[PDB]
């Protein structure tokens, strides 16, 4: 999503962001929440 779409946002924990993929313990949440770059996907726990 784009940083500032209606339904997506910044992320907060326990997401983080995510540039390349979640650890094995968090799931893919870049759905409506993204990073600071215009890029990188926001997990979430």
């Amino acid at each position: 999503c784009y940083p500032g779409q209606p339904g997506c946002g910044h992320c907060s924990r326990p997401n983080y962001c995510e540039g390349a993929r979640c650890e094995s313990g968090f799931h893919d949440c870049g759905s409506d929440h993204w990073c600071d770059a215009s890029g990188d996907r926001c997990c979430c726990a």
